[PDB]
């Protein structure tokens, strides 16, 4: 109940929220149905429109007008944004040549450059180039400031998940807003775009920038604008707030536009109808910049022009219907559209089975336009599993398609021609970033980066300490002129052991055999040196990874590779080797096919055994350093050491063998050598973080050998591919993956074909950042390069996406 009989007189767009039942004049009052009786009259004035004209210049102040052209308006902070242009002979900001902002040029009393975030809904990345002729203001920001060719949103590529990631630096799974629609089974409550429940504070995790600001003494404007407040009024309210006294004036502001998303859904991303919304957004940008120029703030404020996601062509006829797959279709609830989320209609039904639903959705039609997943099997790059609001069964929908339960759902709801929500590596979902101002660089292009990184930067721009988040602080230092955060490398927690020869062959009883009883002082000393680390400069190019948790491990050296071997997990944490452009692939000779060899540096008690693999009818084994790439027949024997073996389902061995036999060599050819780091990952609770020992749910039968959920590889070379990977003088180039260690290849619908038709496609889907691997392993890579640490941080956040341009 709102007692709506108080008044907004002098309180219009007040910053502090007053408490019920007393009536509100802040810009959320509309959304809560709680504005005072006179809010429209006083706070939403529209008389005479939004622009001065010649005949209004110098007018008598009339408090009814939407904005003012009277002589006192500058001092009142409430001129129309074009007042100086029309009435004082000034130019529009867009018509001024751009000039480097080397230092902030701020009015007296400004403690720090303010930040304005100008967010645009559905602003696809390619609009910057394709719409540039109708967006002159935006094009000046872009060309004069700092810009990326695009910015990667988070999954799902929906509004609230992306805007709240922008505000928190958190993945949706951690902030809680995992879709535009949600059920929380602990609350027994639903979240919708429509209506009231979405404003309850329990939905919203982490700490958004406005709270971070407030808690550290920095004042914030509103971030949420009610749909009924027009854009011109939003801008005027910001400019009014900027004219407040020093002690009252906020330092951080946001504008939001519902366009171009709104029109994009109706007309498609490049509909001829889309030109007008782009023109209109540019006009709003021009209003803000002119307004800032009038206030002498145009060379003082940092402006971020940022989108939440893109837009793709999607029509009603490109809909897959779950009723064409499942008999039981009425026993499920589907969250539909550009992604699918499935749960039981009733938790009173004990005959609901995810296994059989998944199986009925798997590779059932030859051109099937969605793929089902248990959420823990989704590509780890999506980070979309560790929340009770994310249903166990997920459907990744191909770009340009929808999924629905039944046909009736689509026609009893063709309207639309655009939608978004797809996989966040899809080109059509990419969005924009431009930074303009004293703290950003001048005429600088930066590589594409992920929107999870911006919270840290916005905190740096305002002198704030960021709350704990998923950005990698320092990875965006190259965007900034000053206010860099100077990160330092984490300290290594566990130092390795360096074991020598300590065990006789007969001390082992592993059940392994190898045909290797075959015998010189020249080459005896030589092989001794390889086991002491003589080739380690070649195979370990960037120093050894640091172990950032407490554990017990050994560095093992060999001719062709180096490893960090875990006495606790009984396998390497990592294995490092370099394959030159000239290296040769050979086969595993006939006599060595089932060869596994005791490692005399490592005790029986900390070794795997072959008997376990013999008795486990589901599990086989593979090798981290590939025997196919041995540098010589004699060196090949090292690859069969029990300390290089890892457990592998036969189905996964198909993937792994093709990677090691064919793809590594291909990459060495194409990239002029590669350095490879491979290893296991254990993430049984799908939190994206390294499991401790006591979290492992599966072992090789009868043994203490834990089964990885995933295998990783990091593949590094010289960005200047005219230099070989092992003699690179400059910046690096990386691609990585985290492959799920699965007992079937059901994910790949063409897996009965030759590995050349499906394995590389799988690996591309499971592309990863080095940083994703760091979280999953507790390892810190690239510790000894000749590059700056900031540059290395940027490298660690790189994602090789395999999209074209
Ligand atoms: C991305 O960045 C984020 C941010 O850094 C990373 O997330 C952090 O990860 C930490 C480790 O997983 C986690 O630390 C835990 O904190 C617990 C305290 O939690 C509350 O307080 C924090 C801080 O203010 C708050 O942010 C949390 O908010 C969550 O929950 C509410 C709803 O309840 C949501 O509003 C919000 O969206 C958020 O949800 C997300 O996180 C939770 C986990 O907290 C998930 O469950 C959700 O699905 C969702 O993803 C919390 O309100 C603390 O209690 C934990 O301590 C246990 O473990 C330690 C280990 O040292 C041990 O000493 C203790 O014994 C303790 O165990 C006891 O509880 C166990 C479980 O109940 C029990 O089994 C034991 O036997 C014991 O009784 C733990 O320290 C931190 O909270 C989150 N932060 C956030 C914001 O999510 C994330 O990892 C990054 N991702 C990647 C891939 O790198
Ligand atoms: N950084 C950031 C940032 C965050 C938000 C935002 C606001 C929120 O306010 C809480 C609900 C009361 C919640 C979550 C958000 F992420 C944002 O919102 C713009 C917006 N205004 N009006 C809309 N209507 C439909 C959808 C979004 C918005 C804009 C930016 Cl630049
Ligand atoms: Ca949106
Ligand atoms: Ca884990
Ligand atoms: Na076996
Ligand atoms: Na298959
Ligand atoms: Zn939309």
């Amino acid at each position: 109940w709102t007692a709506t009989s108080g008044s907004c007189k002098g309180r219009c767009f007040e910053l502090q929220e007053v408490g019920p039942p007393d009536c509100r004049c802040d810009n959320l009052c509309k959304s809560y149905s709680s504005c005072c009786h006179d809010f429209d009259e006083l706070c939403l004035k529209t008389a005479r429109g939004w622009e001065c004209t010649k005949d209004r210049c110098g007018e008598v102040r009339n408090e009814e007008n939407a904005c003012h052209c009277s002589e006192d308006c500058l001092s009142r902070g409430d001129c129309c944004t074009n007042y100086q242009v029309v009435c004082k002979g000034e130019s529009h900001w867009v018509d001024d040549d751009c000039e480097e902002i080397k230092v902030p040029e701020c009015p007296a009393g400004f403690v720090r450059p303010p930040l304005i975030i100008f967010s645009v809904d559905g602003f696809r990345a390619s609009y910057m180039k394709k719409g540039s002729k109708v967006m002159p203001n935006i094009e000046k920001l872009r060309s004069c400031g700092t810009h990326a060719p695009y910015m990667r949103p988070v999954y799902p590529t929906k509004t609230f998940p992306n805007l709240y990631t922008l505000a928190t630096g958190l993945y949706p799974e951690s902030h809680g807003i995992v879709g535009n629609s949600m059920y929380d089974p602990v609350f027994d409550a639903s979240f919708h775009l429509r209506g009231r429940e979405k404003f309850n504070h329990r939905w919203w995790g982490g700490q958004p920038l406005w709270i971070t600001a407030t808690k550290q003494g920095v004042r914030a404007g509103t971030f949420f604008w009610s749909v009924s407040i027009p854009h011109e009024r939003r801008i005027l309210t910001i400019l009014q707030w900027l004219s407040l006294p020093d002690n009252e004036r906020p330092s951080v502001y946001a504008f939001y536009s519902e366009q171009p998303d709104f029109s994009g859904h109706k007309y498609g991303p490049f509909g001829p109808e889309m030109t007008n919304p782009l023109r209109e957004i540019d006009k709003t940008v021009g209003q803000l910049m002119d307004g800032l120029k009038q206030l002498r703030l145009h060379r003082c404020v940092n402006v971020i022009f940022v989108g939440d996601h893109g837009m793709e062509d999607v029509t009603c006829d490109r809909t897959e219907f779950l009723s064409n797959y499942l008999t039981n279709v009425d026993d499920i609830t589907l969250v539909p559209g550009t992604l699918g989320r499935i749960r039981a209609k009733s938790i009173n039904n004990s005959k609901y089975d995810p296994k059989t639903i998944i199986a009925a959705l798997t590779c059932k039609k030859p051109d099937q336009h969605f793929k089902p997943y248990m959420k823990q099997h989704l590509p780890k790059r999506l980070h979309y599993a560790n929340n009770r609001r994310i249903e166990d069964i997920h459907l990744l929908v191909d770009r340009r398609w929808h999924v629905a339960r039944k046909p009736l759902d689509v026609y009893k709801k063709c309207f639309f021609q655009g939608d978004h929500g797809f996989d966040n590596k899809v080109n059509s979902m990419q969005t924009v970033f431009v930074g303009y101002g004293p703290t950003f660089k001048y005429r600088t292009k930066v590589p594409p980066f992920e929107n999870i990184e911006l919270y840290n930067v916005m905190c740096d721009l305002l002198g704030l300490k960021p709350a704990p988040n998923n950005g990698t602080h320092g990875s965006l230092n190259h965007l900034l002129r000053t206010n860099t955060f100077r990160p330092t490398m984490p300290d290594e927690v566990s130092r390795p052991n360096y074991p020598g020869i300590m065990y006789l062959q007969s001390e082992f009883d592993l059940g392994c055999t190898c045909d290797d009883k075959v015998e010189n002082k020249l080459e005896e000393l030589n092989k001794r040196l390889h086991t002491k680390g003589s080739t380690k400069e070649r195979h370990l190019l960037y120093g050894r990874p640091a172990v950032l948790y407490r554990t017990s491990y050994d560095i093992l050296y060999h001719t062709d590779f180096e490893s960090g071997y875990s006495e606790i997990f009984l396998m390497p944490l990592w294995t490092s080797y370099t394959i030159s452009k000239q290296a040769e692939v050979s086969s595993i000779p006939e006599h060595l096919t089932n060869c596994v060899r005791p490692d005399v540096r490592v005790s029986p008690g900390f070794s795997q055994n072959c008997l376990a693999y013999k008795n486990d009818k589901q599990m086989s084994y593979g090798f981290l350093f590939p025997p196919y790439l041995s540098s010589s027949p004699e060196a090949k024997y090292d690859a069969f050491l029990v300390t290089n073996m890892v457990p592998m389902y036969p189905a996964f061995k198909r993937v792994w063998a093709y990677f090691q036999r064919v793809l590594v060599k291909k990459y060495a050819s194409e990239r002029n050598g590669v350095n490879v780091i491979s290893g296991p990952i254990f993430d049984y609770n799908y939190d994206g973080l390294r499991d401790t020992e006591d979290e492992i749910k599966q072992y090789v039968e009868g043994s203490s050998i834990p089964v990885p959920t995933h295998y990783y590889s990091i593949i590094t070379s010289c960005l200047d591919f005219t230099q070989p990977a092992d003699k690179c003088d400059g910046p690096l180039s990386v691609s990585s993956f985290i492959l799920p260690h699965r007992p079937d290849n059901d994910e790949s619908c063409n897996s009965s074909e030759d590995e050349s038709k499906w394995v590389e496609e799988l690996m591309k889907m499971h592309t990863a950042r080095v940083r994703d691997i760091e979280h999953l392993t507790g390892l810190d890579f690239y510790r000894k390069t000749s590059r700056s640490y900031s540059e290395i941080l940027t490298l660690k956040t790189y994602l090789h996406t395999y999209e074209s341009e």
